């Protein structure tokens, strides 16, 4: 009986999202098309994220914003066949009075990480992490273990399980750095925090590996008093160890308000049915949607919405020849989309902005992870970075387990795709893939470095 009462308690978190969606659409007065931009989504659910955060970075990040009990940013609306952007400034009170009123008077803060991991997704598929990984004496070719690496700093267990291995290594590495040049970070009473925050990191990164070595090295790493070049040198060594032998990284599927919204509205019961972030429930929902978002005169609308597909779907960091067997389509490396980003920025040109539907459908419903054996190849550059390394006898075994691995390369995992149609699983099909196509998204990577406007 607890497996369907998961489902109801996701469920009710999803029509809580919804109700508040419908709520804030009607109070700023949007219409049909204005209410399914994804733009207005982005500004509806970062308003209620800030409103909860209260400047501690949990929920989100914001420049510091001018009234701290007010709280907003940009609503564009269609006047005249012309797309114009307002700032709107709502009282933080007044939108978790709307939120929790949504949520039958729950605070629901599993809704609220539900909005904030969909943002990390969208700017995991949107910016590059590669100038953050060399700033922390790190290889860029990391950039496909940067799961959550742009999650708000005090995000807490919600926030973990998303991470990748890098991000984790990336985020411990920064304070071992801050130990080496400076002894005070580990004293006194922001030391005691800073080792309560380094052994918790630790044991995060640690739950994430999953061979009987990786975690004994993390244990070694984090019973070490003064972490110094030692433990940034394991660090790093497990990080490349994870290129071949990949650690259990949550990839949660958190659709938009807009998607929420609509289909709320529409009378569908997610406490009564029952929701799953795994499997056919977001793939279903995706197929009864409609979501818009404004595209700059240079950009590709197919590109746009393969971008937008990718973050709801949580697939940046998945092989990119499965995710085309899945959606039907040629999922294309970031490198080769000719699109900057679903966020405008406040300094851009409203009036030769339009707007395009975003096409975010699928072929095929596939899980997240006698059979045949259907193989992939590691990427050339993941081989390079995997194999470039101070001696111990876990680094040993490590090495060993990487090494033959390798030739085995990456099977896919599963019982292969399903056609929409199909809703109990039963009917799996072959998954082929064209293994001359890259297979990695950030590949030839050209996207806009991450930074807060
Ligand atoms: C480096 O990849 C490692 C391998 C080769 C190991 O074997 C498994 C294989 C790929 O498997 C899958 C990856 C992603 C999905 C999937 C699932 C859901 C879901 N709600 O459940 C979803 O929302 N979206 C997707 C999508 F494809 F779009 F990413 C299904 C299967 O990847």
């Amino acid at each position: 009986q607890n497996a369907t009462e998961i489902r109801a308690s996701v469920g009710k978190m999803i029509g809580g999202i919804g109700r508040f969606y419908i709520q804030m659409c009607t109070e700023l007065k949007l219409s049909d098309y204005e209410g399914r931009l994804i733009q207005n989504s982005l500004t509806i659910e970062r308003m209620v994220l800030s409103a909860f955060d209260e400047r501690r970075n949990k929920y989100l990040e914001e420049h510091p914003g001018k009234d701290p009990k007010k709280t907003g940013g940009p609503i564009y609306r269609r006047v005249n066949g012309k797309w114009m952007r307002e700032l709107i400034l709502y009282d933080k009170e007044e939108i978790r009075r709307i939120w929790r009123q949504a949520n039958n008077g729950d605070d629901a803060t599993a809704g609220l990480t539900h909005m904030m991991i969909w943002h990390s997704n969208l700017n995991d598929a949107t910016y590059q992490r590669t100038r953050a990984l060399v700033r922390t004496g790190m290889d860029p070719r990391m950039c496909s273990l940067m799961q959550g690496s742009t999650l708000p700093r005090r995000s807490g267990a919600a926030g973990a399980a998303v991470k990748g291995v890098g991000t984790m290594v990336m985020e411990l590495v920064r304070m071992i750095k801050r130990g080496i040049n400076d002894r005070n970070f580990w004293r006194g009473e922001n030391g005691r925090k800073t080792r309560i925050a380094y052994e918790r990191m630790c044991n995060i990164l640690k739950g994430k590996f999953q061979t009987a070595a990786q975690k004994a090295m993390m244990d070694q790493v984090r019973e070490s008093r003064n972490p110094g070049n030692a433990e940034f040198e394991d660090l790093t060594f497990l990080a490349r160890s994870a290129l071949i032998l990949r650690g259990s990284v949550a990839h949660k599927s958190c659709l938009p308000a807009c998607v929420y919204g609509p289909a709320v509205a529409s009378g569908y019961d997610f406490e009564r049915e029952g929701y799953s972030l795994v499997g056919i429930d977001p793939f279903r929902l995706l197929q009864n949607s409609q979501v818009y978002s404004l595209i700059r005169p240079n950009e590709n609308p197919a590109h746009k919405s393969q971008l937008v597909w990718m973050a709801c779907h949580s697939a940046a960091f998945e092989d990119l020849r499965v995710l085309s067997f899945i959606k039907g389509t040629k999922v294309l490396p970031r490198g080769k989309l000719s699109t900057r980003g679903v966020q405008i920025a406040s300094n851009e040109n409203m009036e030769t902005m339009e707007s395009s539907t975003l096409e975010l459908r699928s072929r095929y419903w596939a899980i997240r992870t006698f059979s045949v054996q259907r193989n992939l190849p590691f990427d050339r550059t993941t081989i390079m970075a995997a194999f470039n390394g101070r001696t111990s006898d876990m680094r040993t075994e490590i090495i060993r387990m990487m090494e033959s691995a390798r030739p085995e390369d990456v099977s896919f995992q599963g019982r292969g795709v399903f056609e929409l149609s199909d809703e109990k699983a039963a009917s799996p099909i072959v998954p082929s893939f064209d293994m001359s196509n890259e297979g990695s998204y950030f590949f030839g990577d050209n996207a806009e470095e991450y930074d807060n406007h």
